[PDB]
């Protein structure tokens, strides 16, 4: 995690000050890159809220849009956004208490995809239905008969399928930035795009994660934990050992009211990284040869544990 | 230098499959210091994307031949029922950047949602019954890029100024899915500097990288001109970074200035917002001197 502390130092030494209530100091474009075989990228100069981060990831895997369900998973980080944020409270897409809208995992697992086809475009219709689209309406437009097709697209499960079927593919990615629904949600995706990169020779799998915006103090440690944990779960279910986790940040910044806290962290002696264990009950595809992607839903926060986590 | 270090790293630590590659790389360039047939082809591609082009012929007229084979020789695409005919590519890249087909299915009596959607440019295009409920289908052709330019001028402290070309609903309707995928602009209002982060899912570090760098730098230069900001950082994030075996000879062996024509007006000098220059700009407006 030296790279993390070095990022903080770089922002403080080379960043510029900006207003937005609380000022931030930031740089555009940074990378952290971790070899997960060397350890899990937990901050040690403070306590990582590991169970909260794992709870959040499990929530996303389950396409959760309720802060109550996040809370049941050990994660309170959505409560204010769901229930106090004035702009969200005024948003007509908010269903009521604890609702977040179709954030993050809803887009990962259930992206609402539509096609509008000519009603007699038989080959297009057959192709779309073969891929899981279904006809939900027939209507006239411009004096032409149309069909609306819909699919709740499970990008993440599609990625796991491609890893097992076609690991040399350079298209194994999902993301949560759906322009059609930016106006319907509590918060737009901060951690945005996830790309998996299997290595057949080495039986290794890597992850590149694009982050639109991070509070480097409070957010980066949480998102590191979640991305590393996701890669570990995906490797378990697809027969690959997790290897490189590359974390790409667009707007990397630090809030002015965190400076004192962060400065004290920069002075502390970091500890060796811990190791992440994913519970034996989550079956290993490399051992079983049984493909069981339902474990994306069946995994619980308690299946993720850190071994040897030392921290200040 | 950064570029050659990436090359060295791939060659020394990559895995063969022929191509040799690593996962996750970054190049980061200060465009104020300098620019990072090839150039004109890249510019022609960019102008084609800006104009939401789906025809290889239109790309060729703009000086770009790189789409012909994918339009007309790729067996999978030739068999695809969404292909209209010769030179068609489907709604690739710029069509998503400029005219992303955004849909909502709302309850017909969700007045406040429907009103909100209409205020944002959605229109009701169909009414139908599903699951015993009366529903309305709303549609907007979302111009993500224009929305970005508007936000740069209106609210530059926004950290949401980005567009991309990866629309999961149409991956089955297109000649190739977006490779240079996500573009994020980062205005710094205190310094009137604008930066760009670009995520590329797959890149030939030999011939692909120079091409994509030209297009990204050109786009940041155009956007800065039209929004009142000087280009600064261009950060280039790569997922699958690889080199072809057939290029090793060439790579084993191995700045100019970008100019955008003065006829493309500078918002910082005119005070007149003219985002229509995204369509009016021509390949000839971009030159690479030195």
């Amino acid at each position: 995690m030296k790279q993390y502390l070095d990022l903080v130092r770089t922002i403080l030494d080379t960043g510029t000050w900006q207003s937005n209530g609380i000022r931030t100091i930031g740089i555009p474009g940074a990378m952290l890159r971790f070899d997960l075989q060397q350890g899990f990228p937990a901050v040690t100069t403070k306590k990582l809220a590991f169970k909260s981060a794992i709870g959040e990831l499990v929530g996303f895997l389950r396409a959760t849009r309720s802060a109550a369900e996040f809370r049941a998973l050990g994660c309170k980080v959505w409560d204010a956004n769901a229930n106090e944020n004035a702009q969200w409270l005024a948003n007509p897409y908010r269903r009521g208490a604890d609702d977040l809208g179709d954030v993050y995992g809803v887009q990962w697992r259930r992206w609402p995809g539509y096609k509008v086809l000519d009603a007699h475009a038989d080959a297009q219709i057959a192709d779309a239905t073969s891929r899981g689209f279904r006809i939900v309406a027939r209507f006239e437009e411009g004096g032409a008969d149309k069909v609306l097709l819909h699919k709740a697209i499970d990008q993440l499960r599609d990625c796991l399928d491609t890893i097992v079927r076609d690991p040399s593919s350079r298209r194994i990615l999902f993301h949560g930035w759906n322009p059609a629904v930016l106006d319907e949600i509590a918060l737009p995706a901060c951690h945005l795009l996830y790309q998996f990169l299997p290595n057949v020779e080495r039986r290794e799998i890597s992850l590149c994660l694009y982050i639109r915006s991070n509070d480097v103090g409070l957010g980066t440690p949480f998102n590191l934990a979640e991305g590393a944990a996701l890669l570990t779960l995906v490797g378990r279910l697809t027969g690959y050992s997790p290897r490189w986790f590359t974390y790409f940040i667009g707007d990397a910044h630090i809030y002015e009211n965190q400076l004192d806290m962060l400065k004290q962290q920069l002075e502390r002696e970091p500890f060796e990284s811990p190791r992440l264990e994913l519970a034996e009950r989550v079956p290993d595809y490399a051992k079983t040869g049984k493909y069981e992607p339902q474990w994306l839903e069946r995994v619980e926060p308690s299946d993720f544990t850190l071994v040897g986590y030392r921290h200040h």
